[PDB]
């Protein structure tokens, strides 16, 4: 998938880039301890949460990816390393924190749930509106039709995970809250990655 | 008013030009049936509309004025200056909506409002961004930089309006849409008034009948 | 470069005049040992100190500009026009020391930091504001949209003395202090270059010399 | 005292101008369950919190204020003008979110403790400075300087509410989030006493 773009998608309401993001990566992002990552992931799982954090620091948030590429290079120890990338994951955290702020008031709507049933052939997705906007329903398609290029990509990406298996159904809460608490457990999963990359 | 550099500004999202434009001839735009402007306007707020229209055209899209001043020119007959008036008048329209498309991007916020607070002594203007905005500290600041001086302008302009007066507050919806319909009735004006004008009332003069 | 207004926006917070003054005359004013200038800079560098103090003094006091021109032309030798430079140098010192605090006190900023990005194609800048300010929108805004205009003349002249170069960053760090310490600089070196230009190796002609 | 040049004094840095309003109308600010002022307040003591708040209100944000007049003069009903205070109250505190990171901008310290002694004669006060600043004599002169005028009148406040008593010492912790919670407790008891007022 080319996440090009995406961060005007993101800006526009388009929030489960994300998701894409990180399930495009095969990705750990809900733990059951978010502050332990390495007691519960694999090391292909901390591999993977690596790549999908970069990818996402580097599609927001460009700017601030290529001052922490820089600062990555500059730093002499991996302890520096470490340092660095600490400081620029509580930047980029706090700029995301922002972000979503924007992206959720641009889209009117605050939570929504969004369910992507997967069975034998192409599978489909449903959105859950909450009530003001489930009463507006030209609103809502305005929200499916922007919604709708992403989630038809998450939907293959899924898809090619789940070949030959039988029904399943995957459940999403898309809030601010619970995006923010998914990119900070990549965030940390990904400092656990990079601390054993490094020395 | 200062219109150099207005092209480049409008382009960086800089729409409150075109009130300015509109402003600073004291021309009609929100009409309330812009379909017909003989019936409401009258002779010189028609003649109005039509200095605001040039101005903002000859602003917005030099080369086009030029060529439509040029075509106006070289057309004989009052019908067929209309008609010549009517073809650059589309085209100025259909540029128009590009360049709001364009314009709108480069600020991407959809709709603000603008609030002008005129009283005796010095008045102010209030910039109410979206919600989107509202979020977004940066973007508020960019957006008031460029809209600044002229704003400032715009405030000066109406202040001089309103001398005298009691506190009033003039309230502007600013998207792509109203924008464009602004300047749809601005020009829905100006070719009344440009039919006025080349009319055998007006465009013959008192040796032909004699005084 | 532009210079029409430039008191007045200074005194509303348009210090950057001053290095936009500096930088097209190329002059020295950020020196090492700023006490003895003649030992750390050429001949030319000195006349360009002096093109640059000039140019400034003219720009934010034209009155007094046109009476140390006046002033200078009676003093008939070297040394009377040195006294008088010196003299008029100190009257203008103290104005900009005035001129200053007005315009810092608008800006209700202690200190700003500017930075021009120069590559191949277009360069930018970037005005790096206090905490205090990065607080306030609707001030970061006011001080955008005043200092654009100088700063949009300020890339200009350092673009064009760095075609065909690598990407390079220039950092002016912006305060009462640092404009002070630069306007000072300038005066010295204006000085050294005016003792050089009124002796009578260059102040006397041909025709005295007998060709 | 008088609150003219006020707004200017806080902005520069003299955040203690708030305790100075609110000790001259001696209402109730720190609440031990600042989320129902009823429960714990006096209706004299609600009456105080009130007039403190729009004293607050209108030396901070004169045109907010203005404007909430005006409003509230339009308002027909007694619900309709506690939602109206409510919604400018909601408007003020995020007003003054703003102008608290500008004023301890500008102060270049992030937390101080004040103490008040109250004695015989004339008391005195104490700044606590932060680390950074106690090993900057100069900077700590400053900001004893920029506060000086406030701290006194207040003191004059206090050895007014104290005549006659032991020696006696306030402690003030002084912070943007103790200055948000004081102006918070503040406009939640005024939101009660404006409730009693109307009904």
């Amino acid at each position: 998938p080319d996440f090009t773009g995406a961060r005007e998608r993101f800006l526009a309401g388009d929030v489960t880039i994300v998701l894409l993001i990180a399930e495009s990566h095969d990705a750990p992002y809900r733990l059951a301890n978010p502050e332990d990552p390495e007691a519960d992931l694999s090391d292909e799982q901390l591999e993977r949460a690596l790549a999908a954090y970069l990818t996402l620091v580097e599609t927001l948030f460009p700017e601030l990816y290529a001052e922490m590429k820089a600062a990555l290079a500059a730093a002499k120890t991996p302890e520096e390393k470490i340092a660095v990338f600490r400081e620029y994951n509580a930047r980029f955290l706090a700029e995301f924190d922002a972000l979503i702020d924007q992206a959720f008031a641009r889209l009117k709507a605050d939570s929504l749930t969004l369910k992507i049933h997967l069975s034998q052939g192409k599978g489909s997705y449903e959105i859950i509106f909450p009530p003001e906007v489930q009463a507006d329903p030209e609103r809502a398609a305005a929200i499916e039709a922007l919604w709708k290029p992403t989630l038809d990509q998450l939907l293959a990406v899924l898809q090619e995970k789940h070949k030959g298996k039988p029904a399943t159904t995957v459940t999403y809460e898309i809030s601010a809250e619970t995006l923010r608490a998914a990119v900070a457990a990549l965030a940390r999963a990904a400092e656990a990655a990079l601390r054993r990359k490094v020395g």
